[PDB]
C-alpha cells in the first residue's frame, strides 16, 4: 500500500508531520524531524525578534497528555528563514514554517520576508491563529489577517486554527476562510486552551505562568480535532485539512484521514517518545489499511460513514 | 468532619448533585435522586412543550467518557413544575430545575410559572445556556436572556455555562454576568460540544444525529471544567460557582472544591454506575480530608495553590 501523499506540487512519502512547537525550535531539532521517518517537518511558530518564552515550570506531562504555557520561545524569523533557505535538505522531506506575529504588522512583516525562500525552495507556510486573545475566535480579526497576509504573501498558505465546538462557529469561520483562496490547507486542530490541572497532593497548580492555565494536547483532543477536521472538510472543500490532535497511533492517523485529513501532524506523543514514534506511525497505518485492502489514503480520505 | 455547604439560604448535607441530563427525566429517575446520598438534585432541562428527542443511538459510552446528543428529551415544563410543587421531598434534600427554552421567549414563559413554586417551597432555577449557535458563545444573545430572565423570574438564579476556552472569553463572559445580580451561581461547565467519535472497524460514526457530532463528558473534560470553575470564582467574586466535569472520585471533587467550587455535579459517571456513586463520593472526600486534616470544607474551598 502506499502513504504518499501529493500537495502543492510536493511528494510526501508519508502525511505524518511534527506539530508546530515539539521538536522543531533549535537547528538540532529541526535535524532530528528531517533524519526521521516522517513525510514532512514544521519549525517553531515564530516571532519578528527572538523570545524565551515564559517562566518554568511551563510544561507537564499528564497521562491523558500534555498541558502548556511555553511562551512561543523561539529563535526568531531570520533563524527559521535561514534554514529554509540554507540548511534544510529538501531532498529528504518537504519544509513547513509555523509564523506566530502577535500583531496582524509583525506577521505581514515576517510574512514578506518568506516569499522569495518559498519561490526558490518551496518552503510552506503556516500561519498561526491560535497562538495564547485567540485569533481564531474572533472572525473579523480573522478576516483582517487572511486579507493582509494574502495581499503581502500572495501564495499559497495554510492556517492553524483554533478548535470550534458550536456548529454555528465552524460555519461562520468556514464563511471567512472560503473568502481567501491562497489558503489551500487548514490545520484542525491547535491545543485545547486554558485547561487547569492542579495536584491533589500539594494543592498546587503544575504550571507557573497564567496562574496554571494552559493547552491541552493528547488523548483529551482527539474528537474534538476529528469534528474540527471533518466540519472543514466539507464545509472547505477548495481547501485541504491537516488533522493535528490526540494522534498516538496508527489508529489515530487513520480516523483523521477518514473524517479528511490529507497532513496529520503529532504533538504530544512525540514529545514522549521522540522521532522514533514516526517509524512506528507509518507501520501501524499501513497493517490497517492492508487489513481493510485500501491501496491508497485516498480511497477513505473523507470517506467517514454517518448513520 | 462534616461535608455541609450553606448557600442559597439552604443547608446541603454535602456538596454533591447529578448533572442536569443524568438521571433526572422521569419521576423515577427523581425519586431515586432524593432516595440518594447526593445533597442535591436538579431536574432536567426541559422545555414548554414535551419532547422525545433525537433518534438512536444518541448516547455512546467510551474509555474516557461520554459522547451525546440526546435532543433535550424531556417531559415538559409542567411535569418538573408538578414535581417542585407536589412530590419533592424538601426535608430529604433542596431542589434545583433546569430550564433551557430554545428561545428567550420560551425561557421567559417557562420561568414565570417557576416564580410561585420557588416562592412557596424554594425550587431553584438552574437557566442552560449551553443546549446545544450555543447561547454562552454569543455575549449579546446572552446579555438578552438574562435581562429578560432576570425580568420575568425577578428571584437570584443561576446559569448553566458552556465551556471557554480563551482568557478574553472569560472575561467577557464574566462582564456581562457580574451586570447581573440576580445571578447567584455559574455551573461549568456543559459538555464539551461537538466532538466526534468514529469507530476504525466500521469507519463508522458511533452516534446517529449531527453527523456524528456530540458533547464530551467525562475524563475529556475535567481540566476545561476546573479552569471555568477558577476563572468564573476569580472574576465573579459576588456569586457561587458549581463545579461539574470529570469527577468520577473524591480526588476529582476536591480539585473543584480547592478551585471554586461550591456545589460539585456529577453526569458520565453517574450515568455509568448509578446513584450509589453519591455513597462513595462521600467517603472518598472525607479521606481525602482526614489523611489532610481538614474538618470542613470551607478550609479548602478556592484555596488552589499558584506559584
Ligand atoms: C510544548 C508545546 C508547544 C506547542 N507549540 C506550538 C506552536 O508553537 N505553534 C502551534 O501552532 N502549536 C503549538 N502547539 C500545539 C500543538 O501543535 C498541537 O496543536 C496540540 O498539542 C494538539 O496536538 P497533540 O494532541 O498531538 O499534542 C504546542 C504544543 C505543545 C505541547
Ligand atoms: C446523556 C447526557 C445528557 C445531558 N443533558 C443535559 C441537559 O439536559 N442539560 C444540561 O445542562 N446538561 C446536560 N448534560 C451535560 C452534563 O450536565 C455535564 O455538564 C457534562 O456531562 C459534563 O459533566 P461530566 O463530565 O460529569 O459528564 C448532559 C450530559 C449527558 C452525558
Ligand atoms: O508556544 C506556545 O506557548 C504555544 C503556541 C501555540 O500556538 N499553541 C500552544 O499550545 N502553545
Ligand atoms: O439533552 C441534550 O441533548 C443535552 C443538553 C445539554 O445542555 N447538554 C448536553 O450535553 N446534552
Amino acid at each position: 500500500m502506499s502513504l504518499k501523499v501529493n500537495i502543492l506540487g510536493h511528494e510526501f512519502s508519508n502525511p505524518f508531520m511534527n506539530a508546530a512547537g515539539v521538536l522543531c525550535t533549535t537547528e538540532e531539532d529541526l535535524r532530528r524531524m528531517t533524519e526521521s521517518e516522517s513525510g514532512s517537518l514544521i519549525g517553531k511558530s515564530c516571532t519578528l525578534a527572538p523570545r524565551t518564552g515564559n517562566p518554568e515550570p511551563r510544561y507537564f506531562g499528564l497521562p491523558l497528555g500534555s498541558i502548556n504555557s511555553m511562551g512561543l520561545p523561539n529563535l526568531g524569523v531570520d533563524f527559521y528563514l535561514s534554514y529554509a533557505a540554507q540548511t534544510h535538505d529538501y531532498s529528504r522531506k518537504p519544509l513547513f514554517l509555523s509564523m506566530s506575529g502577535l500583531s496582524v504588522e509583525e506577521s505581514v512583516e515576517m510574512v514578506k520576508k518568506l516569499v522569495p525562500i518559498t519561490k526558490e525552495k518551496g518552503t510552506i507556510l503556516e500561519l498561526n491563529l491560535s497562538a495564547p486573545p485567540q485569533v481564531g475566535y474572533d472572525f473579523d480579526t480573522t478576516r483582517t489577517y487572511l486579507q493582509k497576509v494574502s495581499e503581502a504573501y500572495g501564495l499559497p498558505f495554510g492556517v492553524k486554527m483554533p478548535p470550534y465546538f458550536d456548529i454555528a462557529h465552524f460555519d461562520m469561520a468556514a464563511a471567512v476562510l472560503n473568502d481567501f483562496p491562497l489558503v489551500k490547507f487548514i490545520t484542525c486542530v491547535n491545543s485545547i486552551g486554558n485547561g487547569l490541572v492542579i495536584d491533589p497532593a500539594n494543592e498546587t497548580v503544575v504550571i507557573k505562568p497564567k496562574q496554571g492555565f494552559g493547552g491541552l494536547g493528547g488523548k483529551y483532543v482527539l474528537p474534538t480535532a476529528l469534528a474540527n477536521v471533518n466540519a472543514f472538510f466539507r464545509r472547505c472543500p477548495d481547501k485541504l485539512v491537516f488533522g493535528c490532535g490526540g494522534v498516538y497511533s496508527g489508529e489515530e492517523a487513520f480516523l483523521h484521514i477518514l473524517a479528511g485529513a490529507s497532513m496529520v501532524q503529532v504533538g504530544t506523543a512525540l514529545h514522549d517518545e521522540g522521532p522514533i514514534i514516526f517509524a512506528r506511525l507509518n507501520k501501524e497505518l499501513q497493517e490497517i489499511m492492508t487489513n481493510k485492502g485500501y491501496k491508497t489514503l485516498d480511497e477513505f480520505r473523507g470517506r467517514v460513514k454517518t448513520m
